């Protein structure tokens, strides 16, 4: 059984490896060099795994690897001028943690996993175009040099902005619906010197709201730390438009996060040399063309980045999409039940992740998580938060969702027209848990 694999990115190495290994033909097209080739160039891009991707390379036999070289979370650090940052931790204990990994450093993993597994990767080869008719696509390199292949299956694991789907798209109306995300955002460096003169907690995700618009920063091995500024391409207030170059950026940041800035040794440089990223959300009603290609990744469902899913999605839909292919009665079989199952679950992580930007950049919120909290020691196994489900459980997200919608609504209800807890009956409540949640 053969297959084309567009994209040696995470969700296409990792179903390159998941196939390869289970005896399919595997021929994986990528645009970008080898990274594992060392040159003399300068990558230091960092993200969050979570339960669902871990459990995914664990599957593969990949997640120890990955791990030993990942930082990790135990919790948010949230920083406001006047307040000292404490940990909110993200669980009971260490077993409820998120991995920060260098993501270079993930895909090098993925990319030996798949060799080692059969699969053939076929670098600086980036797909033009696709013939579905006649069974053949065309590739080029950077210089434009054309070179056509046959195919029999073609995945496209090709990220965002997908060629793999621009193709499918001129022989089938796949239904797309592109929501534009207001919000650019610029990486920014912390060097180890500087984390370590402002005792920046290394095991913790650190976050610095500001209504509309933010800062986090990721931990690395060497105790630098990546910085994300989430802002608005332009103002409707402060945007990147009003930043025009390096020096604009400081005063911003000496402004409206004094906090951080003296901890931004590189502003200046990095905010005039590393480009501008996009973020968007992109719903499409189908996936695959008859059993001749399918979508997966960032490729089928771009989300907004504010809950550090879509990797860990991407890698879901790579174990998905392995199983069907291996155990269905034929290609067009496997890739309409994968589109069938996996559409639900990325509409809801696509939903949750624009939700969860409020959640961050910011009364009655409070009461209503103490009573989530104790309805939680009170039926761990019925009442378990939304981030909890998302992050450290491999439940369905369209699952999870529901759930959070009825505890959302339960901890809403119980909470209005009460002052505090010592009016609210806990009893009643948890009658309500066990009505409207199964364990
Ligand atoms: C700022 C930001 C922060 C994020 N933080 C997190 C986080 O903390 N946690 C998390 O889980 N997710 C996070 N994400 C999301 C995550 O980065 C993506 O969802 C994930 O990388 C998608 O994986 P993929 O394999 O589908 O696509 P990609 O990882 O983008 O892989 C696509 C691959 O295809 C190649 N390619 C592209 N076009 C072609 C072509 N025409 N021909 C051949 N090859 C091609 C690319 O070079 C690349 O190697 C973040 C995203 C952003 C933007
Ligand atoms: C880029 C990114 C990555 C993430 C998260 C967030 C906000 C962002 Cl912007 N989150 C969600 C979260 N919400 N509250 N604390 N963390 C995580 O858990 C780690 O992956
Ligand atoms: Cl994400």
């Amino acid at each position: 059984r053969q297959v084309t694999i567009i994209g040696a990115g995470l969700a296409g190495t990792l179903v390159a490896r998941l196939l390869a290994r289970n005896g399919w033909q595997v021929n994986l097209f990528e645009r970008r060099p080898d990274p594992r080739i060392e040159t003399g160039a300068r990558r230091s891009i960092n993200l969050a795994l979570a339960e669902r991707g871990a459990h995914a390379l664990r599957l593969a036999g990949l997640e120890r690897e990955v791990l030993a070289e990942a930082v990790m979370m135990r919790g948010r650090m949230v920083h406001v001028p006047g307040t000292p940052p404490n940990l909110q931790p993200y669980g009971r204990d260490d077993s409820e943690v998120i991995w920060s990994i260098n993501r270079d450093r993930l895909n090098r993993i993925l990319l030996d996993g798949a060799e080692a597994a059969g699969a053939s990767i076929h670098f600086n080869l980036g797909l033009d175009s696709v013939d579905f008719a006649r069974q053949r696509l065309t590739l080029s390199n950077v210089s434009g040099e054309r070179l056509e292949k046959r195919f029999h299956l073609l995945i496209g694991a090709d990220g965002c902005n997908s060629a793999v789907r621009q193709a499918m798209a001129s022989v089938v109306d796949l239904g797309e619906h592109l929501e534009t995300q207001p919000h650019g955002y610029k990486e920014l460096q912390i060097t180890p010197e500087a984390s370590a003169q402002f005792n920046l907690e290394p095991n913790a995700l650190h976050i610095w709201p500001h209504g509309d618009y933010m800062c986090i920063a990721l931990p690395n091995l060497d105790r630098s730390f990546t910085v994300t500024l989430f802002l608005h391409h332009q103002s409707p207030s402060p945007s990147f438009a009003q930043l025009v170059d390096g020096h604009a950026a400081r005063r911003f940041f000496q402004r409206q996060f004094p906090d951080l800035s003296p901890m931004l040794d590189s502003l200046e440089q990095d905010f005039e040399h590393h480009p501008t990223g996009k973020l968007a959300t992109l719903r499409l009603t189908t996936w695959h063309v008859g059993g001749q290609a399918v979508l997966l990744g960032d490729a089928a469902h771009p989300m907004v980045p504010f809950h550090g899913q879509g990797m860990n999605c991407a890698l879901e839909d790579a174990v998905a999409l392995a199983e069907h292919l291996q155990s269905a009665a034929d290609n067009a079989s496997a890739l309409a039940a994968f589109t069938a199952q996996r559409q639900p679950d990325a509409l809801a992580i696509q939903a949750m992740a624009l939700e969860n930007y409020v959640e961050m950049s910011s009364p009655t919120y409070l009461l209503e998580r103490e009573l989530g909290q104790i309805m939680a020691q009170r039926q761990p196994t019925r009442f378990i938060p939304r981030y909890s489900m998302v992050t450290f459980s491999r439940l369905p997200y369209a699952q999870a969702m529901a759930r959070g919608q009825i505890q959302e609504q339960l901890l809403k209800f119980a909470v209005a027209n009460h002052s505090d807890l010592t009016s609210i009956n806990l009893d009643a409540v948890e009658h309500e848990v066990t009505r409207c949640l199964p364990p």
